[PDB]
């Protein structure tokens, strides 16, 4: 029993974190095979922040201008390219700690483990969700950039995120490892406001299912609801519209807890309409939406 | 900016997690040098749970009865011993991924990263605190036992916890790597009730200091208090008595935020007396006490 904000083991990803220096600017790179992926804003200077032209900013840079350091060891950059908002620095040496890996682009509401890094050094690990506004409520300081979000499918590290920037609102924006920012964010120092941060309803339901599985069942009522009636109250509370997919995705937890998904929607409604009445669920005084149905299954089947 | 429940990178500890089978029973072992540490209740059977005699239960067991598996590779157990509530299984092979390491016994209120394991396989990572009742509110399933809590001092993994058992209350009890349970817990299936789970006041203050550093400063009042007056209200709310050490330990955060520690105690008092009024601090609707002053410094200086 028990339920915590759990990350994947970062070991496989630690062995991939290198330091990437471009002049004054230093941040993290991901070293897989003979390629080091980092935010392309490594190349940007003290005044390039506002409107940097990267193609233009790349011409000025060469292989020897990218100082790729793997712990204490400098790597030979034997070729570089820009893919969207990432640099792919070709190095002469394949990373011998390269795990089996994929670059997935993760849907909003999906979760991943962040290995926060400074100077290619793993600092800490924490679970994150892709917010429906395609921000992530991370912990990143200066130099945290090029830190990756990831998911482990047994042996296979599925890199879903590379951290780029903090928004004016303490919130984080970054890209997949193909360099495509999640959301409308751009690697420039301009007015970039977050959209509405909606609650990942299916995740809250999964969290409630985790709560019930861990004996926190108080918020259960004798009520049911309809998807449509629940979704009316969901929208009022800035909750993601719930779909049959969400219900299907919660089927495992339903089947596990013998609680129809719509009876849990009924409990969620009462929690949303009435608040939590000073009570806690899974040591939280609000409804956690940064655990997927898969995350709950994982943390309650011990994958 | 941003503030999350961050763990240390588990990589150094992953390379130390082995599987430990004794007959039907399987759990995790920690492989450092030529020694594999696991909960001694690995040796206990289907009826030994109630009152097991371990010395007696060890006689029946030999080196070849301890199946130490490192991934797909069995290790030769060339000697075994019991140290308090841990077995130290001597193996012929030093763990080549042995990090620089110490066994620290951590004070209650101190935090550590848990690498949750099943069959010597890292499942997930999360930050934990030693509760003042010497329980830990973990996420551990069946077979999670022999999972270690730890702290990383740059290169040096300070193993503080080995997970043993879940209490009747969904809460977790275990030992240091010298095998000494934190708290009054014993590796037996008997009435083991948690004491009062008091709030780690110094940690809540650190969390508030992290909140203020991350722009969440609303709970700041124009009030101050005295240690004694604050401690009167602390005790009412089952908060750890605050000491000059706690104030000293918060000195860094005080100095960083230019907020006297006692003005923050004043804010904590108003939060405790008045609750949070539906408001959140650092995405929490209650006062987080599972972040140390050191943890906040670390996550807000990027160590
Ligand atoms: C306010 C925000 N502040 C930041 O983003 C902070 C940073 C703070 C904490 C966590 N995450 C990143 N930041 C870093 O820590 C960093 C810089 C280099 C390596 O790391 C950074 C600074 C600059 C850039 C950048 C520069 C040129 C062109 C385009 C972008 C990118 C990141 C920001 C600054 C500038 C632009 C957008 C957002
Ligand atoms: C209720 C509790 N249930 C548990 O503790 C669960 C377990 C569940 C989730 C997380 N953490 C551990 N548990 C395991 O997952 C496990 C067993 C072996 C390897 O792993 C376990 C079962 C048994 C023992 C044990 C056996 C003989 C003598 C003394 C102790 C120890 C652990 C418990 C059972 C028995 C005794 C105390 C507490």
């Amino acid at each position: 029993s028990g339920f915590r904000k759990m990350a994947f083991p970062s070991g496989k990803v630690e062995g991939c974190m290198v330091q990437v220096t471009c002049g004054t600017t230093t941040l993290n790179g991901l070293w897989l095979d003979d390629v080091v992926y980092c935010p392309r804003h490594v190349i940007c200077t003290s005044e390039d922040m506002l409107n940097p032209n990267y193609e233009d900013l790349l011409i000025r840079k060469s292989n020897h201008n990218f100082l790729v350091q793997a712990g204490n060891v400098q790597l030979r950059v034997i070729g570089h390219s820009m893919q969207n908002c990432v640099l792919k620095l070709k190095v002469d040496t394949a990373n011998p700690k390269t795990p089996k890996y994929k670059f997935v682009r993760i849907q909003p509401g999906q979760t991943f483990s962040v290995l926060a890094c400074y100077n290619g050094s793993p600092s800490g690990v924490y679970q994150c969700a892709m917010r429906p506004n395609f921000t992530i409520k991370g912990s990143f300081l200066n130099g945290s950039c090029g830190s990756v979000g990831f998911n482990i499918d047994y042996d296979c590290v599925s890199f879903c995120y590379m951290h780029h920037m903090e928004l004016p609102t303490g919130v984080h924006a970054g890209t997949d490892l193909e360099g495509n920012f999640y959301g409308p964010f751009v690697d420039r120092q301009t007015a970039q406001a977050a959209g509405t941060d909606t609650t990942i309803t299916v995740n809250v339901l999964a969290w409630l299912y985790a709560a019930v599985i861990n004996g926190d069942r108080w918020f259960l009522n004798r009520f049911t609801t309809t998807l449509n009636d629940f979704n009316l109250v969901a929208m009022k509370y800035n909750y993601e519209p719930l779909t049959q997919d969400h219900v299907d995705i919660l089927g495992p937890l339903s089947a596990q807890t013998g609680i129809a998904v719509l009876d849990m929607c009924a409990s969620l409604k009462e929690l949303l309409q009435n608040g939590m009445n000073g009570r806690t669920i899974l040591g939280s005084a609000l409804l956690e939406d940064e655990f997927t149905p898969f995350d709950v299954v994982r943390q309650c089947s011990g994958v």
